[PDB]
This record gives C-alpha cells, structure tokens and sequence, in this order.
C-alpha cells in the first residue's frame, strides 16, 4: 500500500548514499568522486557552469536536473 519512489528513485538513492552526511547537497568535491567512477573531468566544468547560485554543492534536485 505505500507509495513507492519516482522512478528516479535510483538517482536519489545514490545521491543521498554519497551523502554520508546526509546533508542533502554534494559538495564540488564529492561531485567529483561521485563522476571520478566514470573517469569523465568534464563534471567539474559541468557542475561549476550548472551552479547558477554558486551555492558550490548540489541538493537532491539540481542532482536531478543533471542526468541526461
Ligand atoms: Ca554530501
Ligand atoms: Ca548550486
């Protein structure tokens, strides 16, 4: 009867499980061990033009707003 997780239910998961300390929002650095699995550098690039509030980290939102 509980309502499962939209279907980005994965992405959040991974996200909040990054998040060790369930802050809600990663840090540029852990955007970076986060994409570093992949090898990719452009992340860093990515999430620093993605910051339109220079807030420098990502909450589970704007984590969803890049997957794509
Ligand atoms: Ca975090
Ligand atoms: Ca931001």
């Amino acid at each position: 009867g509980q309502d499962l997780s939209d279907d980005k239910i994965g992405l959040k998961v991974l996200f909040k499980l990054m998040d060790v300390d369930g802050d809600g929002k990663l840090t540029k650095e852990e955007v970076t061990s986060f994409f570093k699995k992949h090898g990719i550098e452009k992340v860093a690039e990515q999430v620093m033009k993605a910051d339109a509030n220079g807030d420098g980290y990502i909450t589970l939102e704007e984590f969803l707003e890049f997957s794509l």
